[PDB]
């Protein structure tokens, strides 16, 4: 057991262009990542079962375009569930996904996987993070059969009760203790729960795995409240070599199974390519 | 008619001391005030029924100290309902609330007060908006007689689908178009939904009426990621002279109720009394 190889690329979030993984959706999503000029583009795999692989593959390859994937659980496939059958859904899903992932021949497994997506209704006893923590050990001995690392996202406390800070990522990770288990960081989240845009990336070293770059309210980059030049400095400092995925949530593209949950009321953009396209320019500009 | 007189004072949000507002909470919280060395301590009202409203006075006389108020509505409430039944339990509540405030000699009731306080599952809906606009006419009208503005606090996304920047306040106060209705502005809200921290301040101007002190994380102000100096700048340029309070919520302190609802997992803080007095030595070196 070890860790897979990982690069510097840049990627698109899929809810930047589709709110659905049909023909036409997965199509749109995976040009205009192309036509924008990322490397990859991130697949919200919240349900692993309404993907077309042959159809992906083809769409992937006819665009010359790589792709990892991203899901948050729900309420009835939650892994920290003190509800054994609630676990077993999540782990069915987990592995579902991973073989998705496995048959576009990608190689992350990233995002809210480790708990369900949202608003807990109270605090995480210690047997919902040992849960938790098992899970995950589960899923990334799964992965590790099929050349795949997993990211473990830290959000903000609106959206998970387990870990909000990248130094509380790494303590989970820890306990893990897995190699093809990574930590993830999202700026948007960071924003609210760091203290400063540094000090969880300079902890997390080699064990910083994926990045997802997201303005304070999920807009345009450069328009927001976020430190990026803290941020950028910091991952040149553990010269992070790894996926960035510019990710951007608008009322103007809804999935019904993330859009309400993420609480997107406000438009903050209408043109995906413009906004993916100034991201892009944006990122690479400063790393 | 008319607006009611404003002046630059500093508060300390009650809850920082005491969760409840018992003889004993309410001591505790008023003496906090009072040694850390603000204004005025801000009552939350989140259930007016239950203030002895004579105790409070001889307890606010006792420590020479002022009161403002502020409180978010329920389910239960929530003046957004199409349930009329529940909108007139929203206006009894914001009535009594208004009575304890006239009768404590206070003159801003601000916060949450135009909707439920927490996660909507859906977008807002016109009539939702409608019935709020209303719901604060009739308020702003009750509280007129009674010589106290009402404040509008703009909150994050997972906290209101109704307003979740300044601007859109300013737009929904124009709706309301009552002289005694303000906005209310809180970098912790702004820090995440806002175009950088001047601009709702400088659009609003005359018309921001109240303002919350919370960093990024709601911890130690200066800690986090809120950019105060912008800020406070912004506050300059448009002369504020309104109540500014300092707030924090400790899952220690507060009702499990709250801290559940605001998503308080960890506490980065446990001396209220150090937390309340470096918050109003930072607040007073930049305003
Ligand atoms: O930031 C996120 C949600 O707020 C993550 O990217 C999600 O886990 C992922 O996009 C799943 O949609
Ligand atoms: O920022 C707030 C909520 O997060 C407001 O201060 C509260 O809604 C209000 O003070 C009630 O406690
Ligand atoms: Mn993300
Ligand atoms: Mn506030």
């Amino acid at each position: 057991s070890m860790a897979f190889p990982k690069r510097l690329e840049y990627g698109g979030h899929a809810l930047v262009w589709s709110g659905d993984w049909s023909a036409a959706g997965a199509r749109k999503a995976i040009a205009g990542a192309a036509r924008a000029g990322y490397d990859y583009i991130e697949i919200a795999l919240l349900d692993p079962w309404q993907i077309d692989v042959a159809l992906t593959k083809d769409l992937l390859q006819e665009y010359n375009l790589r792709a990892h994937a991203s899901l948050g659980l729900s309420a009835a496939t939650d892994v920290t569930s003190t509800d054994p059958a609630i676990v077993a859904k999540g782990d069915e899903l987990l592995r579902k996904a991973t073989d998705v992932l496995y048959a576009l021949g990608g190689s992350e497994l990233c995002g809210v996987i480790y708990c369900a997506l949202g608003k807990y209704p109270g605090p995480a006893s210690r047997e919902n993070r040992a849960n938790s923590v098992a899970a995950m050990q589960r899923l990334a001995d799964y992965a590790a059969d099929k050349g795949i690392n997993i990211d473990l996202e830290v959000v903000n406390r609106y959206e998970t009760n387990i870990m909000n800070t990248g130094l509380e990522g790494l303590a989970f990770l820890d306990e893990v203790n897995r190699p093809n288990a990574f930590l993830h960081l999202d700026t948007y989240h960071m924003n609210i729960e760091e203290n400063g845009m540094a000090k969880s990336v300079l902890a997390a070293g080699d064990r910083l795995g994926y990045v997802h770059i997201g303005e304070s309210h999920r807009g345009y980059l450069g328009t927001g409240n976020v430190d990026f030049a803290s941020f950028f400095a910091a991952l040149k400092q553990i010269d992070y070599r790894g996926p960035i995925t510019f990710e951007s949530f608008s009322s103007e593209i809804v999935d019904p199974k993330l859009s309400n949950t993420l609480c997107v009321w406000r438009n903050l953009w209408h043109d995906s390519d413009d906004l993916a396209g100034k991201a892009l320019e944006f990122i690479k500009q400063r790393y």
